[PDB]
């Protein structure tokens, strides 16, 4: 019934994504702040259901971006071998702060909630590609802050 | 009680108006953009039960106009003769995109929620001309996005 | 003329080897705390002169042993392919803190001071398989501090 | 000066209503008996300059009115196509009579006097929604005979 979240920045409990074992894979995501390449290494992690470093998609080409971005994965880690099937969580790493030295961070399962549907009759959040569940979020907040 | 609605854009489960069989109706269509006649050809369709065209209304007349406009269909077919009464969908093309050679799309049921009317006391959304309760409503997003 | 260096940890400014663009590398890394598999993923990270990863040594296998370990570099990234010739930084995490949440750190040109080396008449300090001179080092700490 | 007007049934020189191209028009109709659709088919006839018949308007759902009726045409022919502009004759035929085979007949500017209205000063006659001056009328005759 609430539409308030429309224009929030939502926080989900979904941070991976399944991997069927053969077919490539689709993501979104959330960068809050426009990429600047010459701030670190900016790059995507991809990891096994152990935490274990997968793949790592550099994201200097993107440079000057903001907001949702797609992806692919093809399903291979950094030999080019496929991976076992599973849930494989996705974060990023980018614009590394000077004084700090640490980076922003972003994954998936959060962003900008761009529209509300109601699946005859359950309400589901549209972030970017991802469409989840009201149950899903843990937070909300504006743009430009937290 | 909510009221979030306001000011959004809403998809509805109403894309049709019933035909009385006799009696010319009358009807709101949602620009989201303002229309452009030099732009293709753009015009409104209306269909029957089994999505065989019936009417073709043309929209060049209404160059510049955006948001909700009125319109009325006599119910008569292209020939000008009176159809079976029963429920007739409406969509609209126009702004041909020159890139992607593909019209915007609007149609009956959808448009800007303009206020929330409590009925005593069931929630009702104004859609131009239309009142349609808040279970019709299948999404909801900010105008100019989606 | 100072030998109380024996018996300390130093850290040096030798942060990377030299990879002739062909030939294998050997080199070693010192292990303050045993290495433990369960705790995290322990690895090595390669990292070119702009930091960027270049090769992933997984140190699971190594798991138990403690102290100064060799490890060897084909010169290869993941895929397989030889990397341009060029001074690269050999790190490592491993026993992620259960708490903190941070992997201990450990590198190339660390580690305990095994003995001194009177290269007549320059000082030099055997640190594993390294032999670096006396100026190098930049820090000195008893084991199991700092 | 003279108001012995009122009351009485005025023919008009007035016999035609100007269509602009564009804008549907509105005009009025006197019905000096019931309509009674079981006698014949009533209907309004449309015609252009050269009396070419250009829509026919049918009656049969006035059933049971008398007097002044309004009506309204968008200035389509039968087919839906908007007309040239110009002027055009309105007339209709209602009541067929069972013995003489004849209808009734009634047009544009021609019915009761309502009112006289003194435009400062020159006089006007109500007729319906029609405000003609005086000079227009070219005849007079009581309710119920000509």
């Amino acid at each position: 019934n609430s539409v308030s979240m429309i224009g929030k920045i939502a926080e989900t409990d979904v941070s991976g994504a399944n991997f069927d074992g053969n077919n490539k894979l689709s993501f979104s995501l959330f960068f809050d702040e426009k990429i600047d390449a010459s701030k670190g290494v900016p790059a995507i992690q991809i990891l096994n259901e152990n935490n274990e470093l997968v793949k790592t998609i550099p994201l200097k080409d993107y440079n000057g971006q903001k907001g949702y971005i797609n992806f692919e994965w093809d399903g291979t880690n950094e030999k080019g071998e496929k991976v076992p099937k599973g849930n494989y969580k996705i974060k990023a790493e980018y614009n590394l702060d000077s004084h700090s030295k640490q980076y922003l961070q972003t994954r998936i399962g959060r962003g900008e909630v761009e529209s509300v549907i109601f699946d005859k009759g359950k309400p589901m959040l549209r972030m970017g590609e991802m469409i989840l569940p009201i149950d899903s979020a843990i937070e909300f907040y504006k743009p430009d802050q937290k």
